[PDB]
């Protein structure tokens, strides 16, 4: 319920008692193999029993289970169900193998009548591998599943290399693995301070695709049913939210195990805009808390990092692997011992048999003489007459030269950190490839999941809005101006005054409206320019008086009839056509009425939201109100690229290298250019 | 159903089988045990079994039988009875207690799974002692229950001396011992021919009391149920046969186990009689059939001798104890060989150790030095060095000198006739102590029973008749002549010609009839005298003219209104008062009208039927016819007696010294006595 895993084995007390009881080492129902080590009825073996016999719950079961096992977490009795219906996985192998070769501690059974193992004798780290288990919250622990080759692989270069960093682990490490084939989306650089830090938390996302029309989910996030999200994309509906789908349908089988239909309502339904929102709004898309709480070799509790638990981890498999070694070891020097004491005695027969004939008690006068064991000397007096044959003795130098060889294999492993390693590193690679396979969840970074609001869930569907000298606006479908875009985003106009409006194309008839019965206008003023882009476009905004700035289109999105004082104009000063900065390395050209021009590259006029604006070119204010001089032309156009500027019939060319020439500080006057008035056009090469 | 018994243990296949079935050596249910080496259901395992848990179906039970086992010889299921509710009886470890000492042949059990006992090893004779059972008829043998301590004395007899006679072991063994208080009746000389042809019969007679009144039968002869002998006399009043027995009732209980009642009509009813009528016509009294047919140690049948059958049970009884101790002396024998070697070895290892060392194969050379067997080397070899301690050596030469000890002890007893003899009274006579009882069936001769005539059921009572001078029967109760009797036996009268007649005392009127108005006589023929006594009484007829003979009453009885021409009177001869014959050797006595005296014994004048019989005393016809001479007094009288003679006053004393002067032989005139004429009386002092 509460208690954190273990290290070596990475299981609760509840499993691992669950795994022994169905080990080789539990010698008629399923209530009678786990009763035999479980209090009956006993309500978490039960539920971690359930558990253990789904698919989907653990990265690598511990058990195959077959049946329905009780319809949730609720009964089921073990006393109903075979003995056969439950079997141990092959996987479990890697934690059962070892334990009958003195590789466990052994603690009484729950009541007394048996013994059973403190730890088990893992061969991979099980605690990566299978991680905590349920996801709930208010758990003490939550220990993802991770890739058994990965890990292995990760384990053998800190074999190898004890000093590994944790770079080079997470590029063995990719981060979890999880039972399914929906995407791990956090960064890999945010992967990385949870593996530091062993706690922090992982993003997942449904798998999808767009099957003409509509969109098809067919992986979903870890422990996430069709069901469930199913379910909040129907409240949504239900809701005068998600109005732009239309049906919604569960196509899965077994063909398809985890297929849904969602059905948008046209054919120009922004279906990622959609998926988009789902991601933001429903278990489509799901966090999972980290937080590596376990039990170490010391027995204390403690959070810990991917190189802390894997070095911990391979200092417990050094551990049970000297004692799997020692095990043998202390099985081959004991028949040494008794073989030599045996050849004692065939060296020695005349003499033994005297003491054994002559003395009160032979045992203790033998291990005197001889320079024997209580044991040794034993037996010896076990021995029958027929085991002092020559043929006998040929058996026992014989055994004995393969035990000697023996010896010395096992203790030169045991005496070599080296060859020790070696050897780890064997069955680490072996286990890999016997008991491992490959990734399940993908990393794949994506686009950050955003909510809509109600606003941006209507229609929008092509449109080219016009308005003509006569002052009024006609929003077409898919002459004085035209502009582009969508339905739902507006329109700007600006007027001689300096103030921008903003109407929506929903409110505007067709191509077959006046202007002035839309907006709320200074007595006189007429509207000169219309904008349509996107919300956070870069525009530059100026007036012919020589001012000017840098702002984004919403600065001048004003919905209010009255509408926004943004740009101020000096004393008889027009409204320059806004210039659209595509690129902040693009330069801004100006072109004054008397032929100066200037050049600078436009992220240099600093970027304000209204007013004044500062110098692009010197123009004197009583001159440019006298209608003198003034700007006459503003363009922010690519770098180094060719113009041909119109004045009448004539085509005065200008390359770069004459812009060059041109290029300054901002605010100065600007180079003269001669005859260079009246400009009719300005076209780009 | 058909085989006979065993001379050894006096079983059957079958009763063998039930009883090793249930001995220690059956080693949860009954049908689970019996079914271990009987078919399953079979009958007459089913009829065996039943029989074996009754009692007073055997004389020396096999099993303490408890419960109903199945009403009658139909079905009770073995499946239905705990295994607990039948048991091995004391008696029959007489059969069993000798099964693991090699006194017994294996052969295989009823299926091939298991082994049986050919035989068992009785120590006392079961043949006699329980016998044949059943008592059905057609059966190929017969043999009774006898008691075990007479037979048992009977077999040790024989021990002591093989040529005792039968009649010696038949003053030993009186014969037959049912379980039963019922008395054998039949004499113990016919019952020797039996024992010396194996083949007979014995008869056996229901025990009772008077009990102021009525009849109280208390024991019945063997295997006669209170209900079939009560089911008789019931069929016998319902018939106008016994119209005696008035009531009938079986007051049997647990204080009186048999106890029939049966009531007379009256007070003078002579139940003597009616029991008397009942042993002969009910099964109040049993013949028993005796066939001592039997399988011999030969295998063959053959009905045998009770001295053939205990001699030939002594030589398989000797036999099964040669085994029972051979048995111990194997074991025994074969311990002290393996001591021997052992102990050889001990005073040789240097010597077997070095052979052992330097040999290819030390057992073959073992055997050869040292003369050794092929398991004195086997358990040379075997000996652990701690075998050869000296506290070890001292351990085997002990358990060595008992088991010579015991060697010469039972090869004693096995090389002496006398020895073994001792041996087995011995035995024969604790087991006797032990396991014997009582005699049961005693042995009583008895009046042999006979059925009565319808006849003589009827009434009886003391009745005095009486014929008076004038011509006329008064039939009394409880003057010229009164005779004594029941009332149911006729009374003769003789008529003056020499006619006998009989009349019934039934057809007479009481003492307030003329006999000429109930007898046809001869024309003016007087009644002269009257006679009533038992039939088969001895008699004296004569006739004045000195014949007459001996007869039976019974000659006399003559029914028919006619009479019987009985003694042939010569010319004017007159009928003699007849003698009452009391004893055979009385002396009769003549005295003629002369006054010629003769004496002889009364046994000496010849017996005869009718006529004139022969002489008496010499008397001339002619003298006799004329009255002159003649036969005036007849006696028969006790031997050596003394009378006197009444002539007027006068009163002749005769002693027997003048009687024996006129002793003489028969047809003789008799000696002359002075004045002994017209004789008045004659008394007997």
């Amino acid at each position: 319920d509460r208690a954190l895993p273990f290290i070596g084995d990475g299981l609760k007390p509840v499993q691992r008692r669950i795994v022994y009881a169905m080990s080789e080492l539990g010698l008629r129902t399923v209530g009678d193999v786990l009763g035999k080590y479980h209090p009956h009825g006993d309500s978490a073996c039960y539920e971690a029993m359930v558990l253990m016999a789904q698919p989907f719950s653990y990265r690598y079961p511990l058990v195959d289970g077959q049946g329905n096992w009780g319809a949730p977490d609720d009964p089921k009795s073990f006393a109903a169900m075979r003995y056969t219906e439950s079997r141990l996985s092959k996987y479990s192998e890697l934690l059962l193998s070892e334990l009958g070769q003195g590789t466990a501690d052994w603690v009484p059974n729950f009541d007394g009548t048996l013994q059973e193992p403190k730890m088990l004798p893992a061969r991979l780290p099980n605690i990566l591998l299978n991680g905590t288990t349920g996801i709930a919250v208010g758990m003490a622990t939550d220990i993802p599943p991770h890739n058994l080759r990965e890990v292995a692989q990760a384990a053998i270069a800190l074999i190898d290399q004890p000093k590994t960093t944790l770079d080079q682990l997470l590029d063995i490490v990719q981060g979890p693995d999880y039972p399914t084939e929906a995407e791990i989306i956090t960064s890999r650089a945010e992967i990385r301070k949870i593996y530091e830090n062993g706690r922090g938390s992982v993003r997942m996302r449904a798998v999808w695709k767009k099957e003409d029309g509509a969109v098809v989910i067919s992986a979903l996030p870890h422990q996430v049913s069709g069901a469930r999200v199913l379910e909040q994309i129907a409240a949504q509906m239900r809701n005068k939210k998600l109005p732009m789908v239309d049906d919604l349908r569960d196509e899965s089988d077994h063909e398809n195990p985890t297929r849904l239909v969602i059905v948008p309502r046209s054919n120009r339904v922004d279906m990622d805009q959609v998926m988009n929102h789902l991601f933001a709004t429903t278990d489509l898309e799901k966090s999972y808390r980290i937080n590596l709480n376990m039990i170490g070799l010391d027995g204390r509790p403690a959070v810990k990092n991917l190189l802390e638990i894997l070095s911990e981890w391979l200092v417990f498999r050094r551990d049970t692997v000297r004692r799997r070694l020692n095990y043998r070891l202390e099985k081959v020097l004991k028949r040494l011992h008794i073989l030599e004491g045996l050849l004692v005695a065939f060296l020695n027969i005349d003499e033994v048999i005297e003491i054994i004939r002559n003395e009160d008690e032979p045992k203790p006068a033998l291990m005197s003489r001889f320079g024997l064991t209580e044991t040794q000397a034993e037996a010896i007096l076990e021995l029958k007459l027929r085991h002092l044959a020559k043929l006998e003795e040929m058996k026992i130098r014989g055994e004995q030269s393969e035990l000697e060889k023996e010896r010395d294999q096992l203790q030169g492993i045991l005496a070599s950190e080296r060859k020790m390693n070696n050897l780890l590193k064997k069955e680490l690679q072996a286990d890999a490839q016997a008991y491992g396979d490959d990734r399940r969840s993908p990393l794949q970074e994506r686009e950050e999941a955003k909510a809509m609001s109600e606003h941006d869930m209507l229609p929008s569907e092509p449109v080219t809005i016009v308005l003509s000298q006569m002052g009024w606006v006609r929003s077409a479908k898919g002459f004085k101006a035209a502009v582009k875009g969508k339905s739902n985003q507006p329109v700007v106009f600006v007027d001689s005054t300096g103030r921008s409006y903003a109407i929506d194309p929903i409110t505007l008839p067709s191509a077959r409206e006046p202007l002035t019965g839309k907006l709320t206008l200074p007595p006189g003023a007429t509207v000169d320019h219309m904008l349509m882009e996107s919300d956070d476009q870069k525009l530059l905004m100026a007036s012919d008086a020589g001012y000017g700035f840098v702002c984004t289109f919403n600065d001048l999105v004003a919905r209010n009839r009255a509408g926004k004082a943004l740009i101020t104009l000096p004393e008889n000063a027009h409204v320059m056509p806004p210039v659209v900065i595509e690129d902040a390395s693009d330069m801004l050209l100006a072109i004054t009425q008397a032929g100066r021009m200037l050049m600078f590259p436009v992220s240099d006029l600093p970027q304000l939201s209204k007013g004044k604006g500062n110098k692009i070119i010197n123009i004197p204010s009583a001159e440019a109100a006298r209608g003198e001089d003034g700007l006459a032309q503003l363009y922010v156009l690519p770098p180094q690229s060719t113009l041909t500027i119109h004045v009448g019939k004539r085509k005065i060319k200008l390359r770069p290298e004459e812009l060059q020439k041109v290029t300054g500080e901002r605010g100065r006057r600007g180079t003269l250019m001669r005859g260079l008035q009246r400009i009719d056009r300005v076209e780009i090469d």
